[PDB]
């Protein structure tokens, strides 16, 4: 079979439609990957200790850990820019009001396997050779037995682009450490840090090998391979927005003077306070709109930039990302900056590396601590300097740790909304924390499996030895060897169509004059793959 | 709230060659796992 194609490629959009308004998005990606063989043919368990990670203040800076370096290499096209392009983003988040995942399949194909012979003679020349007979190793954990590690978070996922080649990466999973670091410190302070690290708890150890766990198919140029075709249980994804806030929930306090005047301007007036009527959640027999009842507490202020210390070492507590408030405040609303890189989005030829862009998801929920307050025991519309916490006063003597920095306001009154899928360096679906007890999302991205996740795809040039031996020896001595071979991936979801019940147009996302730009190619051959906004289409709350 | 367990259950009195016993009982209850976790936020994921 040495001749002959084994697989097909495809990279094809089918939109299509069917009753009552559903759509079977099918999504094919073909790529063509390439392999480079492992430099290092055993299992590393490095550390990682960083000098910033020791001094005043550089604290947040901290990158220490434990890494089981395998020799694997992974293959992980779990991120939108995989299956989508511009246009069909476009599309979706332009008409559809949810949309859910279903099926996915994978399956690598026209393996090629290349020897690489040197001849120094005078000016160092390459000549390429194929070694028909040697093997590309292929391991699918279907069990998920080896820790997962989804790539997106890493931009280190398939090639955004179908007529461009691409790499998988190398796979390295966390090993339990004991780091340290007492005490905090302050940029300036002098204090003597510990900074340490101990490969974790003995009972804590968890040793993973491809070899050990899943069972590998050897492939020669003739050969295939697929996954299955696994079925994903997800709870479905929302494509539209609320808005409303709790001071725009049920039925608003009827007006006594509407306006005579054309414009915004002139307002209307309502009765004085007193003599409104309804229910209160405070004494003051005065009804105000900031102080009124509402069905529940929509959003909530998660103690920003609070850093918290378990075994492992300090860390960023997260916060569910929901659009910022008219005061951009980002870091509280858990806004997500992602970096771009030469093959995800972000012009090819550009000289500069990678690419910045902050994300604000649209259903606004968000907080504005900078605005924030609390006032005492029972209220009293006209504060008291003494009775009446501000978003500018100093908390445990720092004068710019203001009481919103520690101030949690979940509770069983609060109603959220899940993170919102990021065209395209966004994940996709995650795997779920096996802890007893469940988070109600993740952030990482907006599905999260039910069930078990899809398999984790393999990949490593089958060592090429030499006639230099093996074993009773370190490091055996090899054949350089590479691969280039083909992979098509079909991942399928449903949605629904959305439909006009109001009056007027909605927000959807065009092109102007000045940004076409963005999606077409350079006088060069330059691509950009520009994130764009999701979840775009307005949607009732109460 | 003021019970007592001669208004609230039958007694049955047991002479010495009495005997008595519960019936049989099925729990309905939320499986135990035996194993640890270790991994913290620190340790989830791909590493850099």
């Amino acid at each position: 079979g040495v001749g002959v194609s084994t697989g097909t490629f495809n990279n094809q959009t089918e939109f299509q439609y069917l009753g009552e308004g559903l759509v079977r998005i099918t999504a094919h990606a073909s790529r063509l990957i390439h392999l480079n063989m492992p430099e290092h043919e055993t299992y590393k368990r490095i550390h990682v200790l960083n000098s910033e990670s020791g001094v005043a203040g550089q604290m947040v800076q901290d990158d220490a850990h434990t890494q089981m370096v395998t020799p694997w290499s992974l293959i992980d096209a779990n991120a939108w820019g995989v299956w989508f392009n511009p246009a069909d983003w476009q599309l979706i988040s332009n008409n559809m009001t949810e949309i859910n995942l279903v099926s996915f399949e994978q399956e690598i194909f026209n393996v090629v396997l290349k020897t690489i012979t040197e001849s120094a003679t005078s000016p160092p020349t390459k000549i390429y050779n194929n070694d028909l007979t040697a093997s590309l190793m292929v391991a699918l954990d279907t069990n998920n037995t080896l820790p997962y590690t989804p790539a997106a978070p890493r931009s280190e996922t398939l090639g955004f682009y179908p007529w461009l080649p691409t790499k998988p990466t190398q796979y390295r999973y966390y090993l339990s450490c004991i780091r340290n670091l007492n005490p905090p410190t302050y940029t300036g302070q002098s204090q003597q840090i510990t900074d340490s690290i101990q490969t974790g708890l003995h009972s804590d150890i968890m040793f993973y090998t491809i070899e050990n766990a899943v069972p590998i198919h050897l492939l020669r140029t003739g050969d295939e391979f697929s996954t299955g075709i696994y079925h994903f249980d997800t709870k479905p994804l929302k494509l539209t927005h609320s808005w409303q806030t709790n001071r725009s929930l049920g039925l608003p306090p009827k007006l006594l003077t509407e306006p005579t005047t054309e414009g915004d301007q002139h307002p209307g007036t309502l009765p004085a306070a007193n003599t409104r009527k309804g229910y209160h959640q405070t004494i003051n027999n005065s009804y105000t709109e900031a102080t009124a009842i509402r069905p529940a507490q929509v959003g909530y202020n998660t103690p920003y930039m609070n850093f918290e210390y378990s075994n492992g070492g300090p860390f960023l507590t997260p916060i569910v990302p929901t659009a910022d408030t008219q005061y951009n405040d980002d870091e509280p609303n858990g806004a997500i900056r992602f970096t771009m890189d030469y093959q995800h989005g972000h012009l090819t030829t550009s000289s500069q590396e990678l690419e910045r862009y902050t994300f604000n998801p649209q259903s606004k929920c968000g907080r504005a601590p900078k605005q924030q307050f609390n006032q005492q025991a029972p209220l009293n519309l006209e504060n008291t300097n003494n009775g009446t916490l501000l978003p500018s006063d100093p908390i445990g003597g720092k004068s710019n740790m203001h009481f919103m920095n520690t101030l949690n306001t979940y509770g069983p009154l609060t109603a959220l909304n899940n993170t919102a899928p990021v065209f395209p360096n966004g994940q996709i679906w995650d795997k779920e924390l096996d802890t007893d007890l469940k988070p109600r999302l993740h952030v990482t991205a907006p599905f999260v499996c039910k069930n078990n996740p899809p398999g984790q795809l393999f990949v490593k040039i089958a060592p090429n030895l030499t006639d230099d031996f093996n074993a009773d020896s370190p490091q055996q001595p090899r054949i350089i060897t590479y691969s280039n071979f083909w992979w098509k991936g079909t991942l399928t979801f449903t949605a629904k169509m959305r439909s006009s019940n109001m009056w007027n147009p909605i927000q959807q996302h065009t092109t102007t004059a000045e940004n076409i730009g963005n999606y077409i190619p350079t006088n060069i051959g330059g691509i950009r793959m520009f994130p764009e906004y999701s979840q775009l289409i307005p949607r009732k709350l109460y």
